[PDB]
C-alpha cells in the first residue's frame, strides 16, 4: 500500500523549483545516474532546465518518465 | 531528487508484514489499479503467501509484481 498514491511523492523533491515533497505528478530522469536521481514537477516539466540543486549530470538529451 | 534512492520508499507499506516504510527493495502491483496499490517487501515477496491486501485490494496470484 501507498499512502497518496501517484498525488504525492515522498523524499522527492523538484530539481528546478525545489519543492519538497513533489505534489500532484512527477517525472524522473532515467538516464542521469547519481543516486540521488533527478526528479522534475509537472509545471517545471510543462515551462523548460536547471542543471541540478545537487550536481546531477543531467543533459537535454535526458529522458524523463512518469513516476507513479 | 530522492533522498535514500531505492532504498527506502516512504508513504508505500507492505500489505503482508505491515512495515512502514518499506526499508530496502519494494515490489508493486502492476495489475491492482486501486489508488492506494499494492505492495509487498523483499522477504514477504521471496517467500510467497496469501496475500489479498490490507486496504481492500483485489490481489490474485495472477497479479504481477515489479521492483520498484
Ligand atoms: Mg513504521
Ligand atoms: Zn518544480
Ligand atoms: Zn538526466
Ligand atoms: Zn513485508
Ligand atoms: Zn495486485
Amino acid at each position: 500500500f501507498k499512502f497518496g498514491g501517484s498525488n504525492v511523492h515522498f523524499g522527492a523533491g523538484c530539481d528546478s523549483c525545489g519543492v519538497y515533497p513533489i505534489i500532484g505528478d512527477r517525472y524522473r530522469c532515467k538516464d542521469c545516474k547519481e543516486e540521488i536521481g533527478y526528479d522534475l514537477c509537472k509545471d517545471c516539466y510543462e515551462t523548460p532546465k536547471v542543471p541540478g540543486r545537487f550536481n546531477q549530470q543531467h543533459t537535454p538529451d535526458h529522458r524523463l518518465e512518469l513516476a507513479r
